């Protein structure tokens, strides 16, 4: 859709604070905050795949909209994830240990805009086509 492609991180706001809320420790936050990952999004039938590639860490999730799945996050959390399409926005919720975080991926102009919320912390990451 508007989401399919290869997307390179070009900007990030409040990622260190978000990682802190995720319980990521200092040395790991340092490494994560300088990463400039590629995000490759593809769709085949029901199944959407989101691949993250960086020198620090690669991740991949494949999923069906509305169908909860198990995910190991980049920072090694074991979470229950559910992703839906809401007014053109991919909305992801991860739930683990009575906590949750929400990740919204939207297409705005040339950009893929990713908004991550946990507790009072909102991080916004902007990716552009590679
Ligand atoms: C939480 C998180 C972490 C945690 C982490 C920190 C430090 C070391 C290892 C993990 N790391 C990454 C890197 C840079 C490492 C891939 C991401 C990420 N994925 N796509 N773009 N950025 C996210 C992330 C960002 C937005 C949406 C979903 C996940």
């Amino acid at each position: 859709d508007a989401f399919v492609g290869t997307w390179k991180l070009v900007s990030s706001e409040n990622f260190d604070d978000y990682m802190k809320e995720l319980g990521v420790g200092f040395a790991t936050r340092k490494m994560g905050g300088m990463a400039k990952p590629n995000c490759i999004i593809s769709v085949n039938g029901d199944v959407i795949t989101i691949k993250t590639e960086s020198t620090l860490k690669n991740t991949e999730i494949s999923f069906i909209l509305g169908q909860e799945f198990d995910e190991v996050t980049a920072d090694d959390r074991k979470v229950k994830s559910t992703i839906t399409l809401d007014g053109g926005v991919l909305v992801q919720v991860q739930k683990w240990d009575g906590k949750s975080t929400t990740i919204k991926r939207k297409r705005e102009d040339d950009k893929l805009v990713v908004e991550c919320v946990m507790k009072g912390v909102t991080c916004t990451r902007v990716y552009e086509r590679a």
